[PDB]
């Protein structure tokens, strides 16, 4: 109540093509998963085998930025139009985020928790925390292994036929309890640190049970592209990108948000994959090999987002869009 409050793209449509399929996209909000531990980016340990066996069709990004080092800065700002350098807390606290325009655009929102909290981001879309079913095969001393998201995701697909934006706030690779990130399938580096006690294992240690989150992740983006695939009246994306990285005992420095002013690059780079379906690849105006190509040679950072996401839904009159900014601009048919 501060300042007034300001709606923005007030008279905001989706502009699909006449007669289109429904558009369905998965925007994965990773947790603590820092670029450096990622498979994809050339990391020596193969911490994402099932994104690396499918190849050409996930498109990754080497060169991402995050806007913050902590969940309590990184959503705000990465929902807002605000990029890091102009973010202003009280601003962005007093306008509509992204996903209150998608939502007007007519695009059903529905966020699905399990990371401890939206930051205020979902506050007037349809939202749940999946964490508090506290189900025994995910569930223990009040976090969940993100697969518990799994669970809930064919309901959101069958609500109705509307085009739709799903976000699935994981866990991740959250510490100090990075050894209840994974279960068995996962634990691949080993000896482990099975404690919150991080303090108190050995480096390489640490560095075993980080690299296991990671395999956790590279599975669960792995089953939501399977929930998807195989839709072929359905065009669909899976995005992944994570909120920020983490420290690994690195000149003294564990877990995150240290100052951005002063965070290592484990902390400001971060992993970011791009999946699309069979339909969205016909459909969806999209060249992928200059895709690829754009993905390998730029950089990119959390500022990218709010562009990116409108582009997918088609969103018209939007004065908050910025075409410079959206991922796909650059290789979307006109
Ligand atoms: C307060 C930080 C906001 C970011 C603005 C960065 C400058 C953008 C303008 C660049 N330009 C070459 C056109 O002058
Ligand atoms: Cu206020
Ligand atoms: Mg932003
Ligand atoms: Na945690
Ligand atoms: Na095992
Ligand atoms: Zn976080």
């Amino acid at each position: 109540s501060n300042i007034p409050y300001t709606q923005l793209d007030m008279a905001v449509v989706q502009n699909r093509p006449a007669g289109s399929l429904r558009r369905f996209v998965v925007l994965v909000v990773g947790e603590t998963t820092r670029a450096a531990n990622w498979g994809l980016n050339g990391y020596s340990r193969q911490t994402t085998p099932l994104l690396a066996a499918r190849g050409d069709e996930i498109v990754n990004f080497p060169q991402v930025r995050s806007c913050g080092t902590s969940t309590a800065h990184s959503l705000p700002c990465m929902f807002s139009t605000f990029d890091r350098t102009d973010y202003d807390e009280i601003k962005a606290e007093h306008q509509d985020n992204l996903l209150d325009i998608v939502q007007r655009a007519g695009v059903e929102v529905t966020w699905l928790e399990n990371d401890s909290g939206c930051k205020g981001v979902c506050g007037k879309v349809p939202n749940t925390d999946v964490t508090s079913l506290n189900l025994p095969e995910y569930c223990r001393n009040g976090e969940c292994l993100d697969n518990i998201l799994l669970t809930k995701f064919d309901e959101v697909l069958n609500k109705n036929d509307k085009d739709a934006v799903l976000i699935l706030h994981t866990i991740g690779s959250h510490g100090p309890t990075y050894y209840e990130r994974y279960t068995e399938a996962e634990r691949k580096f080993t000896p482990t640190c099975d404690t919150n006690e991080i303090n108190k294992c050995t480096r390489a240690t640490l560095v075993n049970t980080y690299d296991n989150t990671v395999l956790y992740v590279d599975q669960f983006i792995d089953k939501v592209i399977r929930k998807l695939e195989n839709r072929d009246d359905l065009e669909s994306v899976v995005h992944y990108v994570s909120d920020h990285g983490e420290s690994l005992g690195e000149n003294g420095m564990y877990l995150h948000a240290a100052p951005y002013a002063i965070a290592p690059s484990g902390q400001t780079h971060i992993p970011m994959v791009m999946w699309f379906s069979k339909a969205f690849r016909q459909h969806g105006g999209i060249d992928f090999q200059c895709l690829k190509q754009k993905a390998a040679e730029n950089e990119y950072s959390h500022d990218h987002y709010f562009s990116t996401v409108l582009g997918l839904m088609d969103i018209s009159n939007s004065q908050t869009y910025r075409k410079e900014m959206d991922i796909l601009a650059a290789c979307r048919r006109p």
